[PDB]
């Protein structure tokens, strides 16, 4: 019996620092959907755990050339963490190196715009040039475009990869701030979950437009062949069927809505 090392990321409303975290210790310093989920997964699987924020603040991508994985995926692949409980997207390239539980939350790539922006779809973005658009560095959303075969998406990637100054951002907050401060000249491509969350946060000046570009979900990840895999997957199913996952999404997304 050993304390499970949990890697996660500071991303609202999944994991956030508590107001007086400086006066708290260990897992008590954090709050959010994934903090709540972590406690439940651990309780049902019967293990003690320690939440740790991923060092490089990234989700996970493999550097072409160096072939080294960064972010939470990296912490799992190189043995720094035993499990990842965060808004980590299930993708083929990742499932080839780590294991994923069935999804605990659904999402799709979506468009965030400053209210009033002349955009209603991805096709709209790909057909104009006045409004710039980008995605998060090191994420599944960037990969989606980099490897998309679909016309509208291949065209969009071609623009984004060559846009100057860079249309990519280091963090979701950076993307959101760019939308809010660009007077409608910047649209941000991000997962519906984050988009929906920000839409219910003051100043209530952003909006999700159009339908989602794809359909996927977040899963709890473990190193390939881990002993925790089975139990965690069963826990996710149990918690999903008992309605806890829905309860947690409402608690962190809409129950505390500010708009
Ligand atoms: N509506 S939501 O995003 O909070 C949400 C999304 C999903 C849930 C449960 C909730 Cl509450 N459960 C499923 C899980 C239950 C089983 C059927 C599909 C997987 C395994 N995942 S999902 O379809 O990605
Ligand atoms: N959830 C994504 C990060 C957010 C994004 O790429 O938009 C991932 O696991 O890479
Ligand atoms: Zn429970």
């Amino acid at each position: 019996n050993k304390t499970v090392v949990v890697t996660t990321i500071l991303e609202s409303p999944y994991v956030m620092m508590k107001k007086n975290h400086e006066m708290l210790e260990g897992n008590e310093r954090y709050e959010g959907y994934c903090v709540d989920l972590a406690a439940e997964i651990a309780k049902h699987c019967g293990f003690k755990y320690k939440l740790t924020i991923v060092g490089d603040g990234k989700y996970g991508a493999r550097d072409a050339d160096t072939k080294i994985w960064n972010g939470m995926v990296g912490e799992l692949v190189y043995g720094k963490a035993d499990i990842a409980i965060a808004p980590l997207t299930i993708t083929l390239v990742r499932e080839e190196v780590i294991d994923f539980s069935k999804p605990f939350m659904s999402l799709g790539i979506s468009i965030m715009i400053k209210k009033g922006t002349p955009i209603e779809s991805a096709e709209d973005l790909s057909k104009q040039t006045e409004i710039a658009y980008g995605t998060l560095d090191s994420g599944s959303t960037k990969e989606f475009f980099r490897r998309s075969k679909i016309a509208v998406f291949d065209k969009m990637w071609t623009y984004m990869r060559s846009a100057e100054p860079s249309v990519f951002v280091r963090t979701t907050a950076e993307g959101v701030a760019r939308v809010r401060k660009s007077k409608g000249k910047y649209a941000y491509l991000l997962e519906s979950t984050m988009n929906e969350y920000i839409e219910q946060r003051k100043p209530c000046d952003t909006m999700k437009v159009g339908g989602n570009l794809d359909s996927k979900g977040y899963g709890i990840a473990t190193p390939k062949g881990s002993s925790l895999g089975n139990a965690v997957n069963l826990a996710v199913l149990k918690l999903s069927e008992q309605g806890l996952l829905d309860k947690l999404k409402n608690k962190w997304w809409y129950d505390k809505g500010e708009c």
